[PDB]
């Protein structure tokens, strides 16, 4: 099915009906007027964050180079791989840009504390995908530019998910969802799963251990917010 989608909905409502059941939802009318959603350009961020070295996931493998090369190399004119400014903690190394976001106030209702939730950035050209997987905290993933193709298996369906047998990579499925080897992995076939795309301004819930793959179906940037 589709995730539901609630404007502003209460914090009793999103408490009893989504966080304490773990059920995915998308939250509209709550970070469509963050800053971000209208200053965040490709010439904003080279003016904001050019200089600085990110990470990027090129494919395998891991490098580093500026923010200026990631746009250079894999965002415009013509790419010649698939790279992704992935799972980095921009708002820490840049606070200027930390200006453009808030906290979610739904967050309120965890049992961390605020100091400690990790808010990651996700910039990226079309086609990055991140495979399916579970994460050990509760998720709002915030979509700023481009969309998404997101896909959710509850944990129940773990075990027609056939996670890698590393304790290291036991949190990733081995399956590739939008074209499952069905003769390797033949429970994957039946096992039910919700999707969406997630567009600006729109903020998905993804339940703590919720699987998850995503695919930008454009340029993109999101902003995740993991927390407690
Ligand atoms: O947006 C992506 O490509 C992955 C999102 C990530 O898994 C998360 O935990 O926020
Ligand atoms: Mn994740």
């Amino acid at each position: 099915s589709t995730v539901p989608r609630l404007h502003r909905p209460s914090l009793q409502h999103f408490r009893e009906q989504f966080l304490v059941p773990g059920r995915p939802v998308i939250l509209k009318g709550v970070a469509d007027h963050w800053p971000c959603m209208q200053k965040w350009s490709l010439e904003y961020i080279q003016e904001i964050a050019g200089c600085r070295t990110v990470p990027v996931e090129v494919g395998w493998s891991q490098t580093l180079m500026t923010v200026n090369e990631f746009i250079s190399k894999y965002i415009v004119n013509e790419p010649r791989d698939v790279g992704y400014l992935a799972q980095h903690q921009l708002f820490d190394q840049i606070p200027e840009l930390k200006q453009d976001i808030s906290i979610p106030d739904y967050c309120s209702l965890g049992d961390g504390e605020e100091e400690e939730i990790t808010i990651n950035a996700w910039f990226g050209p079309q086609g990055t995908i991140s495979p399916l997987h579970q994460d050990p905290q509760q998720n709002f993933l915030v979509q700023v530019m481009g969309r998404k193709y997101i896909r959710l298996y509850s944990p129940q369906e773990s075990g027609a998910l056939y996670p890698h047998d590393t304790h290291l990579l036991h949190n990733t499925s081995q399956v590739d969802v939008e074209n499952p080897d069905l003769e390797k992995f033949p429970k994957f076939a039946k096992a039910p799963f919700l999707s969406c795309i997630l567009s600006p301004g729109e903020i998905l819930f993804i339940p703590v251990k919720y699987w998850h793959y995503v695919r930008a179906l454009d340029l993109s940037f999101s902003v995740s917010f993991w927390w407690s």
